[PDB]
């Protein structure tokens, strides 16, 4: 009963929403540093964090967005108790979760589950297309894999520890983030049936795993140890 | 609420549990025709149960017929659990893949389409062969994201004949031997959280999609039209 309270405690997520050094496979995915930094400075209210862009599946909020040297990095927090309770339960029934985490990390079913199902981040921003460079950043979505390479999502119970998984990040970067991450109920208006529904869609994404490994390698989270399952 | 009764009606599943013309990647998967036909004749008294990814608490129906044809062992089963179907009914409403609907002239069928996407394969549960003292060798059949034996693609439909009709290899004499065979409570002791749990595991099977397409091509279901999503 206490173990179940530790499992449903807030969980943090971090990762790049876009890698400046990565030319997208599609023109509409182009999101350059000049634009990002402008948009950041442009738009207060936190961007909501949801599951695969579903407005009824908001599970938390983005706590910090920072533009670093290699891209736009963000740090958010899964806070919805309904989503976490669901995850808590689904995790108990995952052969993958049961096999546990790597080398010296302690098992963490909830975190491990999110680490497996939503290994990527996917931004929701206004169409760039190079014109009239309002709130451009709509929200951030946890997903099976992102359209932009390098968007691998890293989950952990501590924000510092999450940011620490990324070698590219400097102290000044981890500092700009720490400054930021330091509503009115449960934002989650969905359920297990929905997540399950969304799971089959994930099964049909092309080259899902290969992309994730690529993302894992590009962001250097391969080196450090974490709950990533890709 | 009549549409919801048509959606939760029994669903049939068919496909090969093993292709004799396919040498397994692992020795323990070897299941030759001589053995099969012997085992068949050996045991079909009590029906083999049909479950999700080999989970004893996830029995969703039973196998109605097992026949050894020229290219392999083919089976036809029926998903009958109302609990499993109600779960599927609901999850289907939340699948972008299901919403896109079926091919060319097939009518949309959320439940069938959902099962078609999540459990595209069949996986037998039999006694270790290993070539020795070759009683009930056939334990059960499991619906899964993809099978270990190639050609084990699963085809779902509301009509048994129509299901068997999806396989070109099958002859009339074959469809006849099957039709002869497929003529107290809800065996499902699991839930959405469990299926959801099992979904993350699926996400990490290697070459899942490529295998399915292979299976789809090997069994010639590529030619005919069906609810297959692979
Ligand atoms: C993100 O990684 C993602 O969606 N990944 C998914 C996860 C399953 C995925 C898809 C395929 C293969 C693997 C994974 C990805 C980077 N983000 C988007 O694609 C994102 C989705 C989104 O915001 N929604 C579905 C709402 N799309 C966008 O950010 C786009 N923005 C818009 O469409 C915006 N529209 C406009 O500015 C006006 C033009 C008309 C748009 C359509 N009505 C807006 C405000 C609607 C979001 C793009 C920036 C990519 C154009
Ligand atoms: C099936 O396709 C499958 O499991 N697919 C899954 C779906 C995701 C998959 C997993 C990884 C990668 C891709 C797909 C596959 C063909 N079936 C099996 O592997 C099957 C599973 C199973 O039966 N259970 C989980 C219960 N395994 C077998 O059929 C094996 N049989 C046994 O292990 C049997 N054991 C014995 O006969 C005795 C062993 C020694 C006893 C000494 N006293 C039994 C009764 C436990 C089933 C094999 C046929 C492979 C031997």
């Amino acid at each position: 009963d206490e173990q179940q309270s530790q499992a449903v405690a807030p969980v943090y997520v971090g990762g790049f929403l876009a890698r400046y050094d990565q030319s997208p496979d599609e023109a509409e995915l182009l999101l350059p540093r000049d634009v990002v930094e402008h948009w950041l400075h442009a738009q207060s209210v936190a961007l909501p964090l949801n599951i695969n862009h579903d407005d009824t599946a908001v599970v938390g909020h983005v706590a910090a967005m920072q533009s670093v040297r290699d891209g736009l990095f963000c740090l958010g927090c899964v806070t919805s108790p309904r989503f976490l309770e669901i995850v808590r339960r689904a995790s108990e029934k995952s052969e993958l979760v049961s096999r546990g985490p790597v080398s010296p990390l302690q098992p963490d079913k909830v975190v491990e589950f999110l680490s497996g199902s939503y290994a990527g981040l996917s931004l929701s921003s206004r169409r760039c297309d190079d014109v009239e460079q309002t709130t451009p950043f709509k929200h951030v979505a946890l997903c099976s894999v992102g359209r932009r390479r390098g968007t691998l999502a890293v989950y952990g119970r501590d924000p510092e520890w999450v940011t620490q998984r990324f070698p590219d990040l400097t102290a000044a970067d981890r500092d700009g983030l720490r400054a930021q991450w330091q509503a009115s109920g449960d934002p989650f208006r969905s359920d297990s049936y929905g997540l399950l529904g969304n799971s089959v869609d994930a099964l049909y994404i092309r080259e899902r795993l290969p992309k994730l490994r690529y993302d894992k390698q590009l962001v250097g989270v391969t080196e450090r140890e974490s709950y990533v399952k890709a």
